[PDB]
């Protein structure tokens, strides 16, 4: 029971997360979109989410990945770091998921849909007390590319879509 484009035959070379996570290393990842309004952690009505990882552990197929976000809560922006670990779902033999894990020990296992070399689509299964949805993530926030905006605006038929990170989050 799992999505269609959880298809690793038709989609996998599209879905290497691995690859993905060590991107973060290099540059920001901005999540520019997203389909759901709570994140456990980002909170409620989220915005001006970003991360950019280190600390690459070839061994465990893990990064130390550092987030910026906003919520309705505070005006400020507020900070985090988790453990990112690229993992198998969906029974895919090369690993298409993202796991994080909070310093508290709480664990989020998301799952990339879609990526190309400075974007991502992810989807969020909704089983880890959190909205089932999407997101997208680029490096740049201002210039969208179209290949992940066209898979997210696919993937995320059907829902209400809305921005996270734009230039507005640095005034
Ligand atoms: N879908 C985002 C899950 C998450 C990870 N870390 C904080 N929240």
């Amino acid at each position: 029971n799992q999505p269609d484009w959880a298809d690793e035959a038709a989609n996998g070379a599209h879905q290497d997360a691995w690859k993905s996570l060590k991107a973060r290393v290099e540059n920001v990842y901005y999540m520019v979109k997203a389909t759901y309004k709570n994140d456990p952690v980002w909170g409620n009505d989220f915005t001006c989410v970003g991360v950019m990882a280190n600390d690459v552990n070839e061994d465990e197929k893990s990064i130390q990945a550092e987030f910026l976000f906003m919520n309705n809560a505070d005006t400020n922006m507020q900070f985090a770091t988790e453990k990112v670990t690229a993992v198998k779902m969906y029974g895919y033999n090369r690993e298409n998921a993202f796991r994080y894990e909070t310093e508290d020990g709480q664990v989020f296992t998301d799952v990339i849909a879609y990526s190309d070399d400075n974007c991502d689509v992810i989807y969020v299964p909704g089983t880890d007390g959190n909205e089932e949805g999407y997101e997208l993530w680029t490096t740049d926030y201002d210039n969208i590319p179209a290949n992940c905006l066209n898979k997210f605006n696919e993937y995320a038929v059907g829902r209400e879509t809305r921005d996270v990170f734009t230039s507005a989050c640095l005034e």
